[PDB]
């Protein structure tokens, strides 16, 4: 009968619960309490009626609604603490029109970490619930209805019984298709390449490619042109003609987003992109790390400190850059400012307590990422080696590690300009350019980052959707586009081409981030949309 707290999970629960007082009772509603269920009567949303949409609570939930009714009223004020992404707010949104009750009877609060001095500033500041974070999520849902609606049963009657087109994940897999086509499509060409043993003055072994003939470059395409050369670089006299030194250095990568961190996640981790969203969102729950949905590499002021502050006193002065390492601004189309990090950076991923191993190992990775990005740059010491055999031009490459930098918490003979090298023998060698790689999860992840066609919340089941419903597989850590996928495909560009299209998608994407940051307003959106669409 004090305050009312209403989060979406147990877990959430929990947690949140360790940092608010006596007069606060946490509850949680799992998951979305009110939803979507002629045409216009089964999708719950009419596109002919300025949008009017039609909620209920969903099946079976009747229980939850009431058990808060009867809690809310009990209470004096009612806070809503979902997560802080549109999705978050829709869910606040939902929450409140259900309940029911004045508008001052409820406060929205933002937080992006579960901690003791996040919640007390969130629930210290408390703000109102954002309308147009909530339209911008009901304008995505009213997409994403009316396309799976209105296309999906053009796929029952010309293709199969059980298929179903999605606004994105059609785009997606129409990436993917292409890619098949391009790599089955492509025809290899023929190239050369000459490397030349040879030998230091004082006997060390020296390995050159010849790089040009003549001052241009060197690409003999047959046997014949290549013998050719052979020929000449077998009576040529060897020289070295420069040794460029230069001192080159690697920077460490910016703290994690949602889309680098299902990429790294995947290639250094074997993690599934929904995996690791799931990992992801229980140590977040849990505490441990930032909100997960972000694609903002900032870092506030504090994090930044601290971190500097652990690297300090676990690795030293060499390692602490001179002012801290900035990667970009709070502002970003998605609601998170900040990257994803640890809660604090003195818990390591063997303390977490009530964490499965995977989730440990991401924490691992987060951390070993979040910790590297305000470390100094590795140095390297290069060594690029220039010969020239009578016509022909000949080259080395060399790196030896100078400063790991970074790198901890994650080479060429000797020989002067004018130096004269014994050539040991000639090795021409054929070969064939080889076709266009295929996606992996996570380039995969990253084309969808970078054609706009993704968001932090949509790019996994985006990846997780295309495999389940058939229209690509995974094999080798390897995408293949299945029949199914590309027999869609077609068809859907036959009859919904602006669907299709890579820039309508991520226009729509780019509104949609309009709407919520009140660049846009949603029912114009959704009107352009539908327009476009049909
Ligand atoms: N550059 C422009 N200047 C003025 N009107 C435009 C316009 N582009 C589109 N419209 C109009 O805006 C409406 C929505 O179209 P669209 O979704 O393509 O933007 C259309 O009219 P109606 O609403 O009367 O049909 C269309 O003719």
């Amino acid at each position: 009968g004090k305050a009312l707290v209403i989060v979406e999970s147990p877990a959430k629960a929990k947690t949140i619960n360790k940092y608010l007082g006596s007069d606060y009772v946490v509850k949680s509603s799992v998951g979305h309490i009110r939803d979507l269920p002629a045409l216009v009567n089964r999708m719950g949303v009419d596109p002919w009626h300025n949008w009017e949409a039609h909620y209920e609570v969903l099946p079976g939930k009747e229980k939850v609604v009431s058990e808060l009714k009867q809690l809310a009223e009990k209470a004096d004020h009612i806070y809503l603490a979902t997560d802080l992404d549109r999705e978050g707010e829709a869910i606040a949104w939902h929450l409140r029109e259900v309940i029911g009750g004045d508008d001052a009877r409820y406060s929205r609060v933002v937080f992006n970490e579960i901690t003791k001095n996040a919640i007390r500033q969130a629930f210290n500041k408390p703000g109102e619930l954002n309308i147009d974070r909530v339209n911008a999520q009901q304008a995505r849902r009213f997409m994403d209805r009316v396309v799976g609606y209105m296309v999906s049963p053009l796929l029952w009657k010309k293709i199969a019984r059980g298929l179903s087109a999605g606004r994105v994940q059609s785009v997606a897999v129409r990436l993917v298709v292409e890619r098949e086509r391009e790599i089955k499509a492509f025809v290899p060409e023929e190239f050369w390449e000459v490397d030349a043993s040879t030998t230091t003055p004082s006997g060390e072994a020296l390995a050159l490619q010849v790089t040009h003939q003549n001052d241009k470059p060197f690409r003999p395409v047959n046997k014949e042109q290549t013998q050719a050369a052979v020929s000449l670089l077998e009576k040529a006299r060897y020289s070295v003609l420069e040794r460029e030194d230069k001192p080159t250095t690697s920077k460490p990568g910016a703290p994690f987003i949602t889309s680098t961190l299902q990429q790294a996640a995947s290639t250094r981790l074997g993690f599934g992109v929904k995996k690791t969203m799931m990992m992801a969102q229980r140590l977040y729950e849990a505490g441990y790390i930032t909100y997960m949905r972000t694609d903002s590499t900032n870092l506030s002021q504090d994090a930044v400190n601290m971190v500097r502050g652990y690297i300090s006193d676990n690795f030293g002065k060499k390692y602490l850059p001179e002012s801290p390492n900035q990667y970009a601004s709070k502002e970003n189309s998605q609601e998170a400012h900040e990257a994803i990090r640890p809660s604090d950076v003195n818990v390591m991923a063997e303390s977490l307590k009530d964490m499965e191993a995977d989730a440990q190992k991401l924490y691992q990775l987060i951390w070993r990422q979040f910790v590297a990005c305000q470390m100094t740059p590795a140095k390297y010491d290069s060594t690029t080696l220039t010969v020239g055999a009578g016509d022909f031009r000949l080259k080395a490459r060399g790196r030896i590690l100078r400063f790991d930098g970074w790198t901890k918490v994650m080479i060429l003979p000797a020989v002067n300009k004018g130096d004269a090298l014994t050539l040991v023998e000639l090795t021409p060698a054929q070969h064939f350019t080889k076709p266009p790689a295929r996606f992996s999860e996570a380039s995969l992840v990253k084309e969808l980052e970078k054609r706009g066609i993704g968001r932090p919340s949509t790019y996994a089941s985006i990846i997780s959707t295309i495999q389940d419903r058939g229209y690509v597989r995974v094999e080798n850590r390897r995408f293949y586009a299945e029949k199914m996928g590309e027999i869609v495909t077609d068809r859907l560009e036959e009859n919904f081409r602006e669907l299709m299209n890579y820039d309508f998608t991520a226009q729509m994407e780019n509104s949609l981030d309009q709407v919520a940051n009140h660049e846009a307003e949603w029912k114009a959106v959704l009107d352009h949309f539908f327009s476009d669409f049909t």
